[PDB]
């Protein structure tokens, strides 16, 4: 009933996996783990296998491990990554120190698309439609992605798209510094820690992604946090008093008021030649005040997606209990919770 596992070393990491998974090759690595492509001989699928790096080394790691397993086990939607398998070579809780996660392999991400391909407005409609369909689902579970960007969007040959998070890195201060794509898609309220944020950050990211699909260029390629803010405020205008009072960070508020006031620009003169409906949708996503941004559910009903929108096939998630988020436990308690979730996993039929 327990499969047989075999061992191999790949780039200084030992991988111990069931025999069903063959031809493992390294695909990515970071502080939190490593990923290989493989062939699943049981299902005939090409898969990605993520080996978490010392998942129970600390409370933050143990909870992160638990969190990712909880999320992936819940995600059951065409446009969101799902869990094919989860395994450990451990035969008991006492032996349990490693966690491996298995999903559908994707190679191509949206960067591959935007920089190689010439996307028509039809392609842009279909790609952004699928992001929004996925996001409606994710948000319906009160899950916030927070790191939407082209490298976290997998896209196949038929332009079919899935949202994931390939994050093997700590978004450290250094990682968010300078002329870096790690920060270019972030809502300004989270980039600058303006206030307590919510799921609306993800819609800002979608606006940035949609713009870049339309133009082939990064929307806000800031050289640093402040330069990026300036690029943002140039396009969308400086904040009015109503938004300024919502910036609960007094230092951040005081800074943004130092800036000379600027009006929102004409997006038709920015996105020259774009479908007017794309321009209208961008205007509704790229609103500084996150309270006033369009939601994923609202966006799906926008005329730009008339060709794709089916209100009977834009499903919501089952209830997702994230009461664990506010719970403090010891490493071994997070570990046993995680082990229970590994043990209870039922594969997709
Ligand atoms: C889209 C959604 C549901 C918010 C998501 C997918 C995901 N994990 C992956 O997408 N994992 C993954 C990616 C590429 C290949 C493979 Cl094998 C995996 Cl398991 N997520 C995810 C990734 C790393 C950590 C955490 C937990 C945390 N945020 O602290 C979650 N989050």
């Amino acid at each position: 009933e327990r499969p047989t596992f075999y061992r191999q070393e790949l780039n200084k990491t030992i991988w111990e996996v069931p025999e069903r998974y063959q031809n493992l090759s390294p695909v990515g690595s970071g502080a939190y783990g490593s990923v290989c492509a493989a062939f699943d001989t049981k299902t005939g699928l090409r898969v990605a296998v993520k080996k978490l790096s010392r998942p129970f080394q600390s409370i933050i790691h143990a909870k992160r491990t638990y969190r990712e397993l909880r999320l992936l086990k819940h995600m059951k939607h065409e446009n969101v990554i799902g869990l094919l398998d989860v395994f450990t070579p451990a035969r008991s809780l006492e032996e349990f120190n490693d966690v491996y996660l298995v999903t559908h392999l994707m190679g191509a991400d949206l960067n591959n698309i935007v920089k190689c391909q010439k996307l028509t407005d039809d392609h842009v409609q279909f790609l952004i439609y699928q992001i929004l369909r996925g996001l409606k689902y994710i948000h319906s579970a009160d899950i916030i992605h927070r790191d939407l960007k082209p490298s976290n969007l997998a896209v196949n040959e038929d332009c079919e798209l899935k949202i994931l998070d390939f994050g093997l890195a700590r978004h450290t201060d250094d990682e968010m510094t300078g002329y870096v794509a790690t920060r270019w898609y972030r809502a300004p309220e989270i980039m600058l820690n303006w206030m307590h944020y919510n799921q609306t950050v993800d819609i800002w990211s979608v606006g940035c992604i949609m713009a870049e699909l339309l133009t082939g260029r990064t929307l806000f390629p800031g050289t640093d946090h402040i330069d990026q803010l300036k690029l943002i405020l140039r396009l969308v205008g400086t904040p009015g008093a109503e938004l300024l009072k919502k910036i609960s960070s007094e230092s951040a508020r005081n800074y943004i008021q130092s800036l000379t006031q600027m009006p929102k620009m004409n997006f038709a003169n920015v996105f020259i030649g774009a479908n007017p409906l794309a321009v209208d949708l961008l205007e509704k996503m790229l609103v500084l005040d996150s309270d006033k941004r369009i939601t994923a559910a609202q966006a799906l009903a926008h005329a730009y997606f008339a060709q794709y929108h089916d209100p009977d096939d834009e499903p919501v998630a089952d209830p997702y209990d994230q009461s664990f988020e506010s719970r403090d436990l010891l490493i071994d308690e997070w570990k046993s919770l995680t082990y229970d979730e590994v043990i209870s996993f039922v594969p997709p039929p």
